[PDB]
């Protein structure tokens, strides 16, 4: 209760799975939230399922859309006042090795997972700096920002990029006394309705050679680390990586 | 409020600075706490300053004392019921390079910072495994478990050891379904009454070439990450390192 | 002598500084080498300065140019036989924070430093797999693939991407028995004619708070680690990062 | 040929497996070598198998024996002149989890793997500093200095300690202009006569979920990275970790 009192958050890809759980817990802790998706049908339903409009709203936007990012911040501030918190959660995957990645696949994934995170981080710093908000940018950067996977080549590129670009942003914000922190969160495998629709995936993710806990996580596992990072409890954490992975990367 | 309801925690070196703040926040969140120190004069005063005995007690014990560790767990369970949470926070430093470290200094520091953490982790696993407690062992492993410092040679050895030994323990507990998680916390420089008594230290720690935020942290900065790790909010986090350092290691 | 006997190497940006030294040592160790640059005036002069045409040639190509990559491999094989070794060394920098990076700057840097490395790695795997060549792809991925720099935001993104994308490629090549290794090299600051033309840069790079050795490196420092990685001496090294930085990242 | 001309090296545990291969390649490259073991029967045979006495000798010494370390340096200098190079390779393992490690096991393993490496590094700095030797201390610090293993608890502690203590030493030597570098080498699984005597071990080590190359390494794989680190080719490498692991840690 009340751990995010006063905060105003944007959560990209906030309509499903991890993003939806972040949104849910953010509201529970007193934040106002704007969630996004490119699909209005998913997004309108998502917001109402979490709370009322004084709590949470939806804004249609593809995170790869640079100009839209500006529209999104303006809509959030109109609704709730100045934005304090940004969670760059929208992302896609391609199940190709580097060798078998088409250039179109490469460009499409980087547009969402890398360009989109850049656009959001850049704008967030500009919009949040120097306002006494206790501002926090949380970038989703994966276990696949630490280790490779032979069939996630472009995804690995994007997650390693986010991991280190976030450090750059963290450092500049700290050195300039901007009152903006930047950190990354690195989920392991998480159970969602989507993973459920991939036959055998959860079982495969749960083998001990993959996740030593022997099972995969839940959306709220990622929500709770995001609450900590969004809150003023984490006012001395910047430039760091927060891993919640069931032991995946420990072996 | 209530984030640690039902938990029973031991915090070594829990009478001052970081440990005292962990203890304070743990009680605030509903945990019962046993704090330790080798000095009874510091410890008795510390516990009363935080809460009443149904909340928090003191047990005299040097973490390097293997047999005492057993006494400590028994006293904690007598007071509060079965222990769920262990924070291995006791530690010392020597301001010597590797070259200038005496063997006596080496052995003394390893006895507290490495042997003590081993004894606590080993016993904690034995005492906590298989009880449905949502058990959590939090080992303090420093920014100096990631980077070297030319004048902290033995300290660096100890912190690197804790960092990776904790992964081992995490993995075995996960693979065996013990219901015990093991993680490390890595503070940067934190302001305490002790740092204050070291002339020039805070200023030195606050230079941008050291801590990019331009200031050092506070004890509660470490308390709040420990609350997260002790709580069931972090049930999918094991084998990982949680850094709260003002950007120190990001550059 | 003879450590690269039989090898046929492409070195992008092989006409100056680090790339030129890699080329020089590669020839000295028996490799045939094709160096590239987008500028024919630099490139033709560079090759002749190292050796004769049976040893080393130049091919004009911007590493961001996807179609050219194909032309480059064909020209190298025409000259020297099947390519065994690729050093993705071409790169650019922008001295902007994330906040102050224009979208045009972002795209331009990623085109060279990320897309170019992807194109080369992807093609190299296809062209080198399954030929008994002891093939090796060496990707230049910087100290700035480990730590952030407040004024190198896009560069940091690119280097973190290369760092982890290379692991993906390494893993897939290993799992498929392709006889291709992929590793990254991470230079610290190196003295070149270019650094010399940046007033104050070497001195700034040589402060102990930056490079603890108190001086910066030389091009041959990077050449020698590349010889090791190109050679069959390193036949069990894949998916790893090789740092040569004067201690920069150790503190 | 000649890459270690003039060098005088001590290699602890230099009589078998990895250490023996390091010794072999060091002699081939022009170094004089003193190898150690606690067992004179293994050691005398080992030296003669590599070369003559003007090349390589044996000195009986347990690396956990502090006073002996002094005897060892004196004997090496008597034979060959001032020592330039130290490879701290002696080590033991215990196949126990943290939970199941006895205190006697803990102390015994730390005595060799941690205390021994400390004693050698400390003495090496004192004996090598300020002599224009291009001195290099190479500490064997394992894949198990990066990742945990549930059945190698004490070993993990020791290897994480070596990993970070070496950074400390590297930094102090660099800052003080000692002309001593300190780096760590991190082998994955390597085939030796000992591994061969552990039924099923190589096959187990070679599963793709362990070593993605699908096989384990050979002793010379570690020898060649040590030649690079001992040589002046690596004069700008200090405080770094060199991993040769078949992809083990990349996934
Ligand atoms: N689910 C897992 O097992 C898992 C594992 C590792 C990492 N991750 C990462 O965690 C993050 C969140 O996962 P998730 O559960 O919300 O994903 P999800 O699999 O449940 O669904 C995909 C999500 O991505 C968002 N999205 C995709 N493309 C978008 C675009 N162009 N614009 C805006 N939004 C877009 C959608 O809103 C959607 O919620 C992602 O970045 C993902 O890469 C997830
Ligand atoms: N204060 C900082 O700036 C800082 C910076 C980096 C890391 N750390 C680490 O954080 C942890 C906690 O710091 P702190 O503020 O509580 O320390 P502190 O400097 O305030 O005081 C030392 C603490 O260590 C404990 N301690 C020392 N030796 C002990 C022994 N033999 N047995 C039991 N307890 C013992 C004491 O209880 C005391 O509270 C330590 O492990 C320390 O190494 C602290
Ligand atoms: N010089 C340093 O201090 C330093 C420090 C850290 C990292 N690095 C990295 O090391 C690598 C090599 O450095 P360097 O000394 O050769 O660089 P350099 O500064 O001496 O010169 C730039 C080099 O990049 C190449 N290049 C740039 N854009 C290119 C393009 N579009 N197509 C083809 N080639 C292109 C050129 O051939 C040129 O040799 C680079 O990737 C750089 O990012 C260098
Ligand atoms: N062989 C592998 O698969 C493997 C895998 C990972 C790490 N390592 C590490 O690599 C290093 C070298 O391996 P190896 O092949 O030489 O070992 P080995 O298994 O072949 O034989 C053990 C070696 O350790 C030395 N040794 C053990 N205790 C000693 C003591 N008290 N004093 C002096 N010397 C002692 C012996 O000389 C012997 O050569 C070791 O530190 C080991 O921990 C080996
Ligand atoms: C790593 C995770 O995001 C994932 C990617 C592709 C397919 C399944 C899971
Ligand atoms: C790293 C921190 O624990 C410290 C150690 C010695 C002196 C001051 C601070
Ligand atoms: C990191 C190195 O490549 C660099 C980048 C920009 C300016 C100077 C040096
Ligand atoms: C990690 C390696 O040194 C090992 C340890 C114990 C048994 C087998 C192999
Ligand atoms: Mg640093
Ligand atoms: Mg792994």
């Amino acid at each position: 209760s009340n751990r995010l009192d006063g905060k105003v958050a944007i959560i990209t890809g906030g309509t499903l799975g991890i993003g939806l759980a972040i949104a849910t817990k953010f509201v529970e802790e007193g934040a106002k939230v704007m969630i996004t998706d490119r699909h209005s049908d998913v997004g309108e339903k998502a917001a109402k399922s979490v709370g009322t409009p004084d709590q949470i709203q939806f804004f249609q936007h593809d995170s790869s859309d640079e100009d839209g990012w500006t529209k999104l911040f303006d809509a959030t501030e109109k609704a709730f006042g100045p934005v304090s918190t940004l969670v760059n959660n929208a992302g896609i995957a391609v199940n190709k090795s580097v060798e078998e990645t088409t250039t179109a696949e490469w460009r499409k994934l980087l547009a969402v997972n890398l360009d989109g995170v850049f656009f959001g981080t850049r704008l967030g710093i500009q919009r949040m700096k120097n306002k006494g908000l206790g501002a926090s940018i949380i970038n989703m950067s994966s276990i696949e920002g630490f280790v490779g996977d032979p069939s996630l080549g472009a995804y690995n590129a994007s997650k390693g990029a986010v991991r280190i670009m976030s450090k750059s942003a963290a450092l500049d914000c700290a050195l300039k006394d901007y009152d903006v922190r930047v950190n990354t969160v690195h989920p392991g495998y998480i159970k969602t309705p989507l993973v459920d629709d991939l036959p055998g995936a959860e079982e495969a993710m749960s083998q001990r050679t993959k996740t030593p806990m022997g099972h995969i996580g839940e959306p709220n596992d990622i929500a709770y680390i995001c609450v900590y990072l969004a809150s003023n409890e984490s006012k001395f954490a910047t430039g760091s990586e927060f891993v919640v992975d069931g032991g995946y990367t420990a072996q």
